[PDB]
């Protein structure tokens, strides 16, 4: 029973992939089968079976269906089979049957029409059109035969849709209808030999004429049947991408007949846009119209004197319509109605916003200013309609919502319309409304802040709705917007400074505001701590810093080791690392001393001990070298004093990532200049050293197991080597173990850890030309790592890691290519086997080009060869 489809499956298989072999869906695969072989035979074939199976000489139906389903197999098999004759003159010859079988399946359904409609007959009659649809999309159709058929299909669409209405139809009419439709698709996208205007206009006409009182009768109704009236407006948007010449043509073109076709087109297009309901709950055509309002824009401007200013003429007015369907399409559902949407629904609605964004961008680049001057009145109108009803929320939300996705063009002036926005955003309650609109309030008021930045006025009213928004669940929005508004005019912010801060440390006095949001606003209140006058700056410091090394204290002091104390520390240790990345005194009176440096050296001990109780866990580690990193990206000229400190902090450390990260920073930072070459040197002694003695951990279990350290390890050392040539002058380092390593890391099977060891071997081989030192290492262990590289390439690495191998082949080219030539020669054509799989030619072949060579080319070539010597398909 089951097992007779694995049969046919098996028959069809070998039918299609093995021809030099010889010299219900079982039926339906076996019909394929029969395709398949008809297929194959280049001595017309098809003319044969559509008599025979047409002349019902073997149930008449299921005859029918069994011929639909070998001439619909027929054209996508010739599409993957592996046939002995060229492609495309198979293509060529089936193109000769096609109007053959257009007229086929026309005259079928044209005698199908007449009589009443079973199950099977619709069945029939949607393989018919779906048949049509196949042959004309593989292979290309003249439309002026296509006119008649499609004649037909937009009758069959009629037969189906109209009996349903008293409501909804059959499904299976609708299957029918379905197909229809994409069959037509499918016939107005066709490439054309010869574009005629006359063949397009009579087709799209033909659909306008025949699909309008559908459209119509279903626009009005929140309609049950949204697949019917989505592939109309699908078969009007495609249609019309596909010859948009003819549109602007249309636009401009004196012809009344092109002109109306023009303008019903683009009036069904904006019903589309404002079909009625909420995308995509209660309605899912505007998605597709989005697209050809970007389009037509840009179109519109690439075409652009002479006859352009009349175009202008026509779609500025356009556009101008569009944006204010836009913003009521932007409309989010209000609390009662999102209780009948999903997650799926409501992820799917915020991609719709985003695209509405862009959409609302386009028209901006059309109507310039203007689009202002409309988003303002719907403002307006959305202010009105909350006096008349003080419930809705939705209408002012989505007209935000608009100006927030038209913030970028601005900038600061000229504006006239941001301020008057700016005073409704402090006019609204937002207590009585939902807190929704306030977060989105709160999003476009940080939106607006370049604008804050070139008008000095309209500041503390912003700062008083950040102030609003960080006591409400909101937070996010506000701290993000807060954060927007301390990054530009912060030096505008400065009179306001002191009350901002009493009101961060109000919000964070109040256990609700979630621990993320504490963090971005610890970026603020630094932003903020950082224009504040030096007698007042201790007194914040005792209030917003201190309580957070308080409670790492207290945690040190139960000695923890519970995970809410995990989740504590690491918690703490983000506010301060986030405080740290914005606290700069240096501003254009100010503090002579930087407030975190001094924070620093009385707090240090306290890292050192939250280091010795958590070496366990490495995420506290990352989030306390996440504080010193912060710290010295902040500061990077005035860290200088602390560094001791650091190195004495890191050596603690190391007696882990994150610690080969903050060393990372610490000398690229630091080894420049004034006596930090000492101390980076040194540290970076250590750094490699206690590196080594971690590296004597087994490697066959360490390998696999320290993988992520030995990636952070190399991705660190070819950044430092990238960032300072002077480091390889020193000669104290290991540089032949380190080379050892590298090359042990080249076997790992993780990616990043494949990646950094190449990058730091490339850069290395690259700085090696340059002093002796290392060149001394580098001819040491050249054949070695060309020995690993090709061992990785042939076996050892997965089979999509190989791409990483060809810049070390690159590198060693450029700095050692006889080098490279004698150990290349060598180290492939001394051994008997590289691998086994590959043939001594092909290997020499490949052998050769690399030599010789670019990195994509090289890379085919690895790949290739790759595939060569795993002997794979």
């Amino acid at each position: 029973q089951e097992v007779q489809f694995f049969g046919a499956i098996t028959l069809h298989s070998k039918l299609m992939k093995h021809w030099h072999e010889v010299p219900k869906i079982v039926l339906n695969r076996l019909c394929i089968s029969l395709g398949a072989y008809i297929v194959h035979m280049l001595g017309g074939a098809i003319e044969e079976v559509i008599n025979t199976f047409q002349n019902q000489r073997m149930s008449a139906d299921v005859q029918l269906w069994i011929m639909l389903e070998v001439l619909t197999a027929i054209p996508e098999e010739a599409q993957v089979i592996h046939t002995s004759v060229k492609r495309v003159v198979l293509r060529a010859e089936i193109a000769k049957r096609v109007q053959l079988v257009i007229h086929t399946v026309e005259r079928y359904l044209k005698l199908q029409m007449n009589r009443v409609w079973d199950a099977e007959a619709y069945s029939n009659m949607n393989r018919a059109v779906k048949c049509v649809g196949t042959w004309i999309k593989n292979i290309g159709y003249t439309i002026e035969g296509c006119v008649t058929i499609t004649a037909v299909l937009l009758e069959v669409v009629h037969k189906c849709y109209w009996p349903c209405i008293h409501g909804c139809m059959t499904a299976d009419e609708n299957e029918l209808a379905e197909s229809c439709l994409k069959t037509m698709v499918n016939i107005i996208i066709q490439p054309d030999c010869h574009n005629y205007p006359k063949t397009a206009f009579v087709l799209i006409k033909m659909f306008l004429d025949s699909l309008s009182e559908i459209t119509k009768t279903e626009w009005k109704r929140e309609n049950d049947n949204e697949d019917i009236i989505v592939h109309i407006y699908m078969l009007f948007v495609s249609s019309v991408e596909r010859h948009s010449t003819l549109l602007l043509s249309g636009i401009t073109s004196a012809d009344p007949e092109l002109s109306i076709l023009v303008h019903r087109i683009v009036q069904e297009i904006l019903h589309c846009t404002d079909k009625p309901g909420i995308y995509p709950v209660e309605e899912s055509c505007s998605t597709m119209a989005l697209a050809f309002w970007y389009m037509l824009q840009d179109e519109v401007f690439a075409m652009s004197d002479e006859q352009k200013h009349k175009c202008w003429e026509y779609i500025k007015p356009l556009y101008a319509h569009l944006t204010r369907i836009l913003v009521r399409k932007s409309e989010q559902p209000d609390e009662k109605s999102l209780a009948k949407w999903s997650s799926d629904d409501l992820e799917c609605f915020r991609c719709y916003r985003q695209d509405i964004s862009d959409t609302f961008m386009y028209c901006y680049d059309v109507l310039n200013d203007y689009i202002l001057e409309i988003l303002a009145a719907m403002l307006d109108e959305a202010i009105a309609d909350l006096q008349r009803h003080p419930t809705h929320w939705t209408k002012l939300e989505a007209c935000i919502y608009s100006f927030q996705s038209v913030a970028e063009h601005f900038g600061g002036e000229e504006k006239r319309q941001i301020p008057r926005l700016m005073r409704v955003l402090a006019e609204i309650p937002y207590e009585k409304l939902n807190v929704k609109l306030l977060g989105t309030a709160l999003e476009t008021m940080g939106s607006y802040c370049n604008w804050l930045m070139e008008n000095p006025a309209y500041i503390p009213p912003a700062i008083n709705l950040l102030v609003r928004g960080l006591n409400s669940s909101m937070s996010a929005q506000a701290t993000l917007g807060l954060k927007e508004l301390c990054r530009d005019c912060q030096l505008q912010l400065k009179p306001y400074a002191d009350p901002l801060l009493n009101a961060c440390h109000a919000s964070l006095n109040t256990g609700r505001m979630k621990n993320s949001d504490s963090v971005r606003l610890m970026f603020s209140i630094g932003k903020l701590m950082s224009l504040l006058r030096p007698e007042e700056i201790p007194k914040y410091l005792d209030i917003i810093v201190s309580p957070c090394f308080e409670e790492l204290q207290a945690i040190c002091q139960a000695d923890s080791k519970t995970p809410a104390a995990r989740i504590r520390t690491i918690f703490r240790l983000n506010m301060i690392s986030t405080l740290f990345s914005s606290l700069n005194t240096d501003v254009d009176d100010q503090p002579i001393v930087q407030p975190v440096l001094l924070v620093m050296q009385r707090t240090m001990p306290i890292f050192k001990r939250i280091a010795e109780m958590w070496v366990e866990e490495i995420d506290v580690l990352e989030a306390a070298c996440s504080a010193m990193k912060h710290a010295i990206t902040n500061l990077r000229s005035s860290f200088q004093p602390m560094l001791q400190d650091l190195c004495l902090f890191i050596v603690a450390s190391f007696q882990c990532a994150p610690t080969l990260e903050i060393s990372k920073t610490a000398i690229v930072m630091f080894f420049k200049d004034e006596g930090c070459k000492p101390l980076m040197q040194q540290l970076l002694r250590e750094f490699i050293q206690h590196s080594f003695k971690l590296f004597e951990s087994t490697p066959e279990q360490n390998f696999s197991n320290i993988s992520d350290t030995m990636e952070t390890f190399f991705g660190c050392l070819t950044q430092i080597i990238k960032k300072i040539p002077q480091v390889l002058e020193d000669k104290t380092l290991a540089y032949d173990r380190l080379v050892f390593y590298a090359q042990r890391g080249m076997t790992l099977p993780e990616s990043g850890a494949i990646r950094n060891s190449i990058q730091f071997l490339t850069h290395f081989v690259m700085q090696s030309r340059n002093h002796a030192h290392v060149t001394e290492v580098v001819l040491a262990t050249g054949e070695q790592t060309l020995y690993t590289a090709m061992m990785c390439v042939g076996y050892l690495t997965p089979r999509s890691q190989v791409d990483k191998f060809a810049d070390i082949l690159l590198a060693m080219n450029r700095k050692y290519a006889a080098e490279m030539a004698v150990w290349m020669k060598s180290l492939m054509s001394t051994p008997n086997f590289p691998t086994q799989l590959i043939t001594d030619a092909d290997k020499t072949r490949y052998t050769a080009l690399i030599i010789k060579e670019n990195k994509r080319l090289l890379q085919q070539h690895l790949s290739e060869m790759a595939m060569k010597t795993r002997g794979l398909t």
